[PDB]
């Protein structure tokens, strides 16, 4: 089978000092995607032996940025969603493999008090169209930090967070609409009833020790890939970021 991993590392240089490479080497992923590199490829000093590495860096320094590491050479790689307005923040890398596209994405956060919600809505409209356009050729696997918790089971204090970024009605609706367009939330495909499964914890005192968190990191796949799925993973014990890694296994 193949093992795919995704991790918002909250700054790759920071995460490296907190053991990133130890988990990278240990999990031995066929494809390992990261979000929030917060660095430029030119300044990379780290070695990912045995992997191709593809970087997408923001114009703004020390901001956002994603990287895809893959053992297998892709058939093609693209960056962004082919819209200049949305392609300035180092957020999307798409690697084409033989039987699917793998889209690595760091979704724009709506920010405190939902100040960037209007832009986020425009992002969601275009991102969905981008994914459907890919599906004209091949099914799609999406992974990354999507900055949305879907249902009440997906975060610790639902009723007090509906005006916070990631759990607004507006964001939840776009994620529902994304799935209604033909995508599977793989973790909930295998574990629909699992409570307290989170991938992000705030800096509230001991939040992570108490597992007061949200699930906002995902693997999604086109409906026809359903029969190839083997498992969906949350690496809750891996430290080094305010997010933990997520994973997908398939044949
Ligand atoms: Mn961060
Ligand atoms: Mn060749």
């Amino acid at each position: 089978f193949m093992k795919l991993i995704s991790w918002n590392v909250n700054g790759l240089r920071a995460c490296m000092t907190k053991g990133f490479m130890d988990f990278f080497n240990s999990v031995d992923a066929d494809v390992f995607c990261i979000q929030e590199s917060k660095m430029q490829q030119e300044q990379n000093t780290f070695e990912f032996k045995g992997y191709f590495d593809f970087w997408n860096c923001a114009i703004k320094k020390g901001y956002s940025g994603v990287v895809t590491f893959t053992k297998k050479e892709p058939l093609s790689v693209s960056y962004g969603i082919n819209m200049e307005e949305h392609d300035k923040e180092g957020r999307v890398i798409t690697c084409e493999f033989e039987s699917f596209y793998l889209v690595n994405v760091y979704t724009p956060n709506s920010q405190q008090a939902l100040s960037r919600l209007s832009y986020r809505m425009s992002w969601e409209v275009e991102f969905k169209k981008f994914l459907k356009a890919l599906e004209l050729k091949k099914p799609v696997i999406v992974c990354g930090d999507l900055n949305v918790a879907h249902n009440e089971i997906d975060l610790e204090n639902p009723k007090t967070n509906r005006k916070n970024a990631g759990f607004s009605d507006e964001e939840r609706e776009k994620f529902s609409e994304l799935l209604n367009a033909g995508f599977i939330d793989t973790f909930r495909y295998f574990y629909p009833n699992k409570e307290k499964a989170y991938t992000w914890w705030s800096y509230m005192q001991q939040a992570r020790d108490k597992n007061i968190g949200w699930r906002i990191d995902y693997f999604l796949c086109s409906n026809p890939l359903k029969t190839r799925l083997k498992d969906a993973l949350i690496y809750k014990d891996i430290l080094g970021s305010d997010h933990c890694p997520v994973g997908l296994e398939l044949v």
